[PDB]
């Protein structure tokens, strides 16, 4: 793991990382969707091969030697909130079990059914925190990518609030 283990965001795109591995923001049919599991496609396409997986599970396939963890989060416009936070937790969960197997010291990681997932509720809040209570555990450095300046601005605050 990382010497200090940190988390830092970034407001770019997740395709540009500087980390050791990448998790996408998957659908549970490995199908190259839309914004973040967009640009993974674009970036590691042959990391589709077999990526489908289900809702609250996370499934690893190598691009060359570079780890793409397929993390699949709740559609809340499908889920009830109960049952949409059970699942959102669980993914999360299963990221940190394989950045662990992977034994990597760096993590970009996005935050999980905020987007077209979300059902038109900002998730911002609910999303970052299931993150943290699975990443707490890791010793990786954890990067957070996210494109709105305002998101940028709140998760940055909520980081060094626990600092
Ligand atoms: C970090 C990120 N990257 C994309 N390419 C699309 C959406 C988001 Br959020
Ligand atoms: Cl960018
Ligand atoms: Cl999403
Ligand atoms: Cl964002």
């Amino acid at each position: 793991g990382a010497m200090a283990p940190s988390y830092r965001v970034k407001r770019m795109d997740i395709a540009k990382n500087d980390e050791e591995c990448v998790v996408n923001a998957a659908n549970p049919r490995g199908l190259p969707g839309d914004g973040v599991c967009k640009a993974v496609y674009k970036k590691w396409p042959e990391s589709f091969k077999n990526s489908a997986t289900p809702v609250g599970t996370a499934k690893t396939v190598m691009c060359g030697t570079y780890p793409v963890i397929h993390a699949v989060g709740p559609n809340f416009s499908n889920y009830t909130e109960s049952e949409g936070d059970r699942e959102l937790a669980a993914a999360y969960r299963e990221v940190a079990k394989e950045v662990t197997r992977l034994g990597v010291n760096s993590v970009a990681i996005p935050l999980l059914s905020t987007g077209v997932y979300s059902g038109g509720k900002d998730r911002l809040t609910q999303s970052l925190n299931h993150l943290f209570t699975a990443m707490d555990s890791t010793d990786a450095d954890v990067v957070i990518y996210c494109r709105d300046k305002e998101w940028e601005k709140k998760i940055s605050e909520a980081i060094q609030m626990r600092t």
